[PDB]
DNA sequence: CTTCTCACACCTTTGAAGTGG
DNA sequence: CCACTTCAAAGGTGTGAGAA
């Protein structure tokens, strides 16, 4: 069998574990019966826990240029859709002690709706009004520019819905137009735009070249290789 | 005639608990 | 305590036929 935590508990221990690395069998047993779990699951969950001028650079640039000249084209979805290729970025050049936010959004690119036909994508008339505005705020944001410094910044838990409704916050497109994704670093008391990351949005896959482009780069999709 | 929705097979990832050091 | 690995559920993908 498979047992799991709520968020609460979950996010509570990460709270506990972001101020203590360790914890004491009186420091363990008070926060269990807080979080109505036993001493020994606490144990196991800090053990398991432990392992593991400004400029941004876009990772596996390569894989962007390669959908890029072929034309960029995403999927949407009312439940909501991950980006592929994930919008990954190194930042250098940030203040280690000031604390940062790191944000996304995208942008219409034109005013134009496109069609998919022959081969060839066409402005068949005016682009709707794309409203309403979200905008994607990064998990680890609010962190010092250490912590974003230190690592890669991974943006690929955003997810694009088309549902003008959604209740889940995932950041709101029109589908057959296109878009441009743009990276925001705030301070707490710069924009950067990388124009091969434009896409469309879509409902469904229109050249196939982009879908191959998919399958055999998306892990997830591994289960349609020939 | 276009464009969007859904179940389902197929896959990676994830996380707590297990094992031995 | 470490560092691995089980093991089953969770989640991400595109496909194809049907839907507004």
């Amino acid at each position: 069998p498979r047992v799991l935590f709520s968020q609460a508990q979950v996010y509570e221990l990460e709270r506990r574990f972001k101020q203590q690395r360790y914890l004491s069998a009186p420091e363990r047993d008070q926060l269990a019966s807080v979080l109505k779990l036993t001493s020994t699951q606490v144990k196991i969950w800090f053990q398991n826990r432990r392992y593991k001028g400004i400029k941004v650079f876009l990772h596996e640039r390569e894989l962007w240029l390669k959908f890029h000249e072929v034309g960029t084209e995403m999927i949407i979805t009312k439940a909501g859709r991950r980006m592929f290729p994930s919008y990954k970025v190194k930042v250098t050049g940030l203040n280690p002690k000031t604390k940062y936010i790191l944000l996304m959004d995208i942008v219409p690119a034109d005013d134009h709706r496109y069609k998919f036909a022959d081969n060839k994508w066409s402005v068949t008339g005016k682009a709707e009004p794309a409203m309403p505005g979200r905008l994607y705020v990064h998990p680890d944001s609010p962190a010092t520019g250490a912590h974003w410094m230190r690592q890669l910044v991974s943006f690929q838990k955003l997810k694009l819905t088309n549902n003008h409704l959604d209740p889940f916050g995932h950041i709101i497109l029109n589908s057959m137009h296109k878009y441009q994704p743009r990276l925001h670093i705030v301070k707490a008391d710069s924009t950067h735009v990388f124009p091969e990351t434009a896409f469309i949005a879509v409902t469904s896959y229109q050249n196939h070249k982009i879908t191959q482009l998919k399958i055999e780069n998306n892990p997830f999709a591994k289960g349609f290789r020939g």
